[PDB]
């Protein structure tokens, strides 16, 4: 049942509605223009050139294209990073980032014959992402074919923890070396306990709506499922939900229900020589380190459960690739064909500046006023109609925070500290304009962006023969070698992904791929932030040397004798000398890899997810959208930068008719309707 | 009632007892030596010389001078840090740094006559911390004064949180400029809710022995509590608050308590303008800013509960200053007061050298093996008798994890990823050594420690003139200048310490000192890792610059219309231009700046803290103790490092003895004996 297309994994989601937005099908939303606008001509700037600025940006065109004679929208795009696509037309990364869809391609001097591909953000995406598929449909077409992500377990799998070594593929016991693994024992009572069963009794720990998880999943994921059905799971169940375990963190659930499992005797005395609290703190641990299909969750553990179950629900796990060499190509595609659906009637032009500021001032008909500077440091101020603010939230922060709540009779804006030069704007209103009378409106939204949680992750990669993985000591499944290695050694996730660029000679050696806590621990090793090599020609070698030695443990095999050295520490080694290579998100602008709310973050989150609402309030007129995964409830997914460019684009609408949702498609309309508004008075 | 020396800090927390220790008061047990070694001539390693070494160090002495004629101690300390005072026997380092007791000295090129100290990591201690002050009194004398840290609260401070700005002192709201502050308000919700009252009714949510902590808090205080209480808390009451709550985080039970308060009314909507979930929210986060007493805890809210209340418990905020120019003076002086109070039979060589694995191996006398790499990557092997491991967890991790968890024919260790020599060590066993027959034991301890949550931390420091308070710029309130600074600007909590170099002409302003996620943001701008300038003679101006780029913000004040810019942007520019700094403890080798519980992580940090209880089982040959704040229930105070010397020092003392319990002193024995032991044994 496994998706080879475009199109197939496009519509296995198309239905799929998030327990957040369940009255919607952001695919099925998306299916036609998002509504209409006045005739006009429009100058609207959209700051940020990654997916979230791009999808709306290609929302934008459908809606120009629509414009009757005369009519038309100019786009100015900000783009700060010098490596954007955008401003494009050995490790290379030059024109190979659509923000953190971020390529590395290594060769040997001519780029245009590589050797393979480090995806340094975004690599794997949810079958059920259907948004997602929509775009790439839109960028690749239906026909074009996607693989299956070499996850753990979705390939020959080695697993350890402590004393604890499995070799596996997915999750039936007969694919398992030991199929009386305690490991494989634990995922199930975990599992169970999370998910439950979709037909049958309820067995999970966690129900929505009296029942389990499961049961949800399958009416979320529906054609038609009752109206009446999603409308209580928005309204009623799911925050329901929110209200009794936003307070509980995934490692809690993971506890609670690894207790009552042990106390039940379906999980026995780990050694039998442990005590109760060790058993269950063992048990508890292993599954930390084993996860849910991506790695282990440990790292994650402080998550809320409803972060997770937003996950669980979804069944993220079950990924694939892009029908790409690099996945910085479906942002390009999408940015050249919104140009081309907007068909004249959309012009874009491609600035190279970091904004510093937004506000609303001033009189003029353009209120929505951008300060920016330009990569030798120079000013620029320019208004417009709307802008869309396509960041993530520590990037945002400083653009809408440092202007005050309310009415300011003059204010000079800009990086004054860093010794720039400021702006004098008049008649100033915070840019996240959610009231005319309420500062503390407008200091809600601002203070909620700026304290949603970055996770922190970093990727280390080398590049090394495909061949290396035939060397003797390279265990293997049924004569597959073994190509995805879970640890507790400080690596935590490791990947041997063969080269896109082709059996390929080389694969990308994604020898950490570390999140939250497993990446501070390795940080202090990085030696050049956020990347090593910094320059074209270097090699991150003694960084890489350091992760080599993580590698090197004994390691104790059922049967054997004696430990000896990890055959992965051989594994490591084999990799070039050159193109060894980190990135870490956390020194990088982002401040991190992408949101994951932590208990009680939910509020906020939730906040930045329905601020388009604020469209609703006629006489507001705040002129200010976001876009970005920081504004979703899938934070570290495109399907969330998507869902919030949808929102965003679709509150332009409204805004633009001031505040008519008529002007929203049938299909649209949900979109801001179907959530609670964040604007009480005034009503609409 | 304020203490105004080492001594009667001292004598104010001699008896207090912590709830993972609640039998035994440290100080009472420290008085004396703290038990008997049989004759010899032992040979102890101590790896590493922060405050965890040094005090164990302390002890070793102190039963040293007890052995007979011809017996001894011979003891080699471990240090890596090139900067150690151990190795020492514009802005220095050098000499200046007993691990995370860290000074700048700030100089203009003599430093026996500088401007400052900036504190780069201990810098507060609370006056219950009375192991921490039974050394400072072993180190200073009780007669030494000390003085009140300038905490927020303790001097005037300013607090910003979105809109809300508070100027006050104390907590006393006639000393608040808004006495109708809901900050105010917020504050006493949140006491009431997690400390409740000494006396009379109970009216905290979260019970111990079913009353409010504050009446548990003064019973562990008492020096006479009542007959049983201690007992009942350590082996039930406190356990039961541990198996409701470590599930629980800080910022959950902010939220749960909060919420109770609004409902009843007592914290009202917070304009006109905002919905239930977003008053709460604001209360919540608002609160969050603020904090208990030493600035806002918003980015330590996902600690547990558990956590939180161990501060609670020990009134942690009420804190003072040491009787030196530099923290370090109290550990150099600790370590040469250890080889006095040894009476010639101590005797101690240190060891530039970073160890890099521990294990038990071969059939001598002296099993317990460390292999080390010199400042020329030369390696080492020596075995001891018994070893102390006084590094924390990420430290520690590379050292006992990777021999596996059982015994090995033979391993080749070492650092062998970075190319450096192995060392053949056969007959191996792990160092952690819980069992000769279980791996998983072996496995709990290990994975307990490399799974152990570091906080994030950094300070950004500068020097400015003490006279720029008194300039008409800076606020003054209640006849003094503001010094504290607890802000959402992304500096987090700023303070304008006056030099103790000296009233001083210079003060060392701290601009910036963040945890967990208010430091990951701010990383990105740094510079150099892990402290900018890398150099003595530099100065990090344009990392400073960005700081003050985030004061940058327009402030609506009450006592003006028209705001303006911030009057700390002004303050902190008045800093020199020479001398700036950052350090970042995230990217020093201890992957962070101490350890802080998160929900769950009782089951390790626990673990670790009993570990020393190995000791009791005499047919168990294992010879290593650790000795760090990762392994106390105080991570981030001198007291937790001290605390866990102590237990590793008692349980050597009952190893060497080959389990008898009647070696310790009659106060020290329940620093094994009042805990859960990591071993089954016999009783009694
Ligand atoms: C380590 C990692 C792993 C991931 N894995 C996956 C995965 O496998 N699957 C998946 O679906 N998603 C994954 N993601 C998530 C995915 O990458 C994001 O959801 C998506 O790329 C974010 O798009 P965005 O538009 O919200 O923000 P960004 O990608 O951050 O784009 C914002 C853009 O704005 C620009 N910008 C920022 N500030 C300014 C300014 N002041 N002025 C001008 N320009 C500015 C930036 O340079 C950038 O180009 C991963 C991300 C990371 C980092
Ligand atoms: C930002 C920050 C703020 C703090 N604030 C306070 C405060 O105000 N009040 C308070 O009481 N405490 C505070 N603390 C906590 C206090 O600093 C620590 O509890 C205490 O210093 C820790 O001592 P330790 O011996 O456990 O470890 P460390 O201080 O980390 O010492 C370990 C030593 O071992 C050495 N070492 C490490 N690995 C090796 C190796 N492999 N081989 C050889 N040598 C090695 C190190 O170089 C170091 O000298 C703070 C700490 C920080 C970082
Ligand atoms: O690596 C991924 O699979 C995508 C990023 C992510 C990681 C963990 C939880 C959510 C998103
Ligand atoms: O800064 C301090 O007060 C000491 C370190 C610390 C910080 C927060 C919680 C525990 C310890």
């Amino acid at each position: 049942k496994i998706a080879t297309t475009v199109g197939e994994a496009r519509l296995s989601g198309i239905n799929y509605r998030h327990p957040d937005s369940a009255l919607v099908s952001y695919p099925v939303a998306a299916a036609a223009p998002l509504g209409r606008l006045p005739a006009g001509n429009y100058r609207i700037a959209i700051v940020g050139g990654g997916a979230g600025g791009i999808a709306a940006l290609y929302e934008l065109g459908r809606l120009a294209a629509t414009l009757p004679a005369g009519s038309g929208i100019d786009v100015q795009i900000y783009e700060a990073d010098p490596d954007s696509f955008l401003h494009d037309r050995a490790i290379k990364v030059r024109g190979l980032k659509a923000g953190r869809v971020s390529a590395a391609l290594v060769h040997n001097g001519d780029p245009a014959s590589g050797d393979t591909i480090y995806e340094v953000g975004a690599m794997r995406f949810p079958e059920i992402a259907g948004l997602t598929w929509h775009y790439a449909s839109a960028a690749f077409g239906d026909a074009a074919p996607i693989k299956v992500f070499p996850n753990p377990g979705k390939v020959p799998t080695e697993f350890v923890f402590g004393n604890r070594v499995d070799r596996y593929v997915g999750s039936d016991p007969k694919d398992w070396e030991d199929p009386d693994s305690p490991t494989l024992k634990v995922l199930g009572v975990v599992a169970g306990g999370l998910v439950g069963n979709p037909q049958g009794e309820n067995v999970a720990m966690y129900p929505i709506a009296n029942v389990d998880p499961a049961k949800i999943a399958a009416i979320l994921n529906a054609a038609t499922p009752p109206a009446d059905a999603l409308e209580r799971i928005q309204t009623k169940y799911w925050p329901e939900f929110i209200a009794q375990y936003d307070g509980l963190t995934l490692g809690a659930a993971v506890r609670e229900i690894v207790t009552v499992a042990f106390e039940k005797g379906t999980l026995p005395p780990v050694d039998g020589v442990l005590d109760v609290d060790e058993s269950i703190s063992y048990y508890v641990e292993l599954f930390g380190r084993f996860g849910f299909g991506t790695g282990g969750f440990k790292p994650l553990y402080n998550i809320s459960l409803v972060e997770m179950m937003r996950l669980i629900l979804w069944d993220y796990s079950n990924e694939y690739t892009l029908p790409v060499t690099e996945n910085v190509e479906f942002i390009r595609n999408l940015f050249l064909k919104a140009q081309n659906v907007g068909a004249g009637k959309l012009v874009v032009q491609v600035r190279q500046e970091r904004v510093a500021n937004a506000c609303h001032s001033g009189t003029a008909s353009a209120r929505a006023q951008l300060l920016s500077y330009d990569s030798h440091n120079a000013v620029h101020s320019e208004a417009y109609d709307f802008v869309i603010l396509a960041v993530p939230h520590d990037q945002l922060t400083p653009i809408v925070s440092r202007s005050g709540f309310e009415h300011a009779a003059s204010q000079n804006l800009g990086d004054a500290g860093l010794g720039l030069e400021t702006h004098t704007y008049n008649q100033v209103y915070p840019p996240l304009l959610l009231s005319d009378s309420s500062p503390a409106a407008n200091a809600r939204i601002v203070t909620a962006i700026g304290q949603l949680h970055m996770a922190r992750s970093s990727k280390v990669f080398a590049t090394v023969k495909t061949a290396a993985l035939d060397q003797p000591w390279v265990p293997q499944w049924r004569g597959e070698p073994i190509k995805a290695v879970v640890s507790d050694s400080g690596l935590a996730a490791s990947y041997v992904v063969p080269s896109p660029i082709v059996a390929p000679e080389y694969s990308s050696l994604l020898a950490s791929y570390t999140w939250e806590d497993d990446s501070t621990r390795l940080r202090h090793d990085f030696g050049l932030y956020p990347q090593n090599p910094a320059t074209e020609t270097g090699t991150a070698d003694g960084m890489y040397r350091t992760m080599v030695n993580r590698a090197y443990r004994y390691v104790k095999y059922a049967g054997a004798s004696n430990a000896q050295p990890w055959w992965f520490y051989q594994l490591l080694a084999e990799a070039r000398t050159a193109d060894r290579f980190v990135f870490d998100w956390t020194t990088n602008k982002t401040a991190g890899g992408f949101k994951l709310d932590m208990t009680g973050d939910h509020h906020q989150s939730n906040l930045c997810f329905r601020y388009h609402t604020h469209a609703l309030a006629a006489s507001l007129d705040n002129r200010f959208f976001i876009a970005s995964d920081s504004y979703s409830h899938l934070g570290g997914w495109l399907e969330g930068a998507f869902m919030s460019a949808l929102n965003a684009v679709a509150g332009l609408i409204v805004r633009a008719n001031r505040g008519d949702v008529s002007a929203l498609s049938t299909e649209a309309r949900p979109l801001v309707i179907g959530l609670r508004p964040v604007v009480k008075v005034p009503a609409a």
